């Protein structure tokens, strides 16, 4: 994974669940909890995994739970860094171009590998969206579409469809429900 995402979530852990408890789970890796994160560098995903591991034991926080609130506070911090996928608009439109964006966002690193996270109109005033990655973050997924969901003020329902390993791939498909029409023309 990347650096300062990873940074952001570490902040992230911060403000959950205190100084202590983070400096701690960065010391049980090998980390200077003032170690600084580059603005290039990449931290394994494997590491990062301990690194939650041991905020949920101390914490007492299921792990799964942790990574839905890291997600929801995440949405925030990527409108800092990419104010203009939010301008003008609505909630809808920014959940149908994640695909995209995540695709356009990593296709000058050599061996990426980002989520597929496609979705389409399944009623007028619904869509499916399916996370599909090796990575099998599927709490943080949920988390993130939650976490939309209160940043643009929009009301919606959430109902998990299929979830599953397929193809040496995690997959998650959910069916969001908004409050009024969004596919009628
Ligand atoms: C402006 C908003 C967003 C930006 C700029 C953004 C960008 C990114 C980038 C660059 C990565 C790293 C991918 C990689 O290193 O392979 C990532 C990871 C991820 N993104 Fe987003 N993202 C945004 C919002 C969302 C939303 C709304 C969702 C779900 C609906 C989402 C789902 C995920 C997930 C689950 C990962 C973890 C990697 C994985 O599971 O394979 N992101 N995001």
């Amino acid at each position: 994974m990347k650096g300062t995402f990873v940074g952001t979530w570490i902040k992230t852990l911060r403000d959950l669940y205190g100084n202590d408890v983070v400096d701690e789970s960065l010391k049980s890796v090998g980390w200077e909890p003032d170690r600084v994160i580059t603005p290039l560098e990449d931290i394994d995903d494997d590491e990062v995994r301990r690194i939650f591991a041991k905020v949920s034991e101390k914490t007492g926080k299921n792990v799964n739970e942790i990574w839905r609130e890291v997600g929801r506070q995440n949405i925030k911090t990527f409108s800092e860094w990419f104010p203009s996928y939010f301008a003008g608009r609505r909630l809808v439109n920014f959940l149908m171009m994640m695909d995209e964006v995540h695709l356009q966002l990593t296709k000058m690193i050599k061996g990426a590998t980002p989520p597929r996270l496609i979705a389409k109109p399944v009623a007028k005033d619904a869509i499916e969206m399916e996370y599909v990655s090796k990575r099998k973050m599927y709490d943080y997924f949920l988390g993130l579409i939650e976490g939309s969901s209160k940043f643009f003020k929009e009301e919606i329902s959430v109902e998990e469809v299929e979830r599953g390993e397929k193809d040496g791939f995690s997959r998650l498909k959910v069916r969001i429900k908004f409050k009024n029409p969004v596919f009628e023309y």
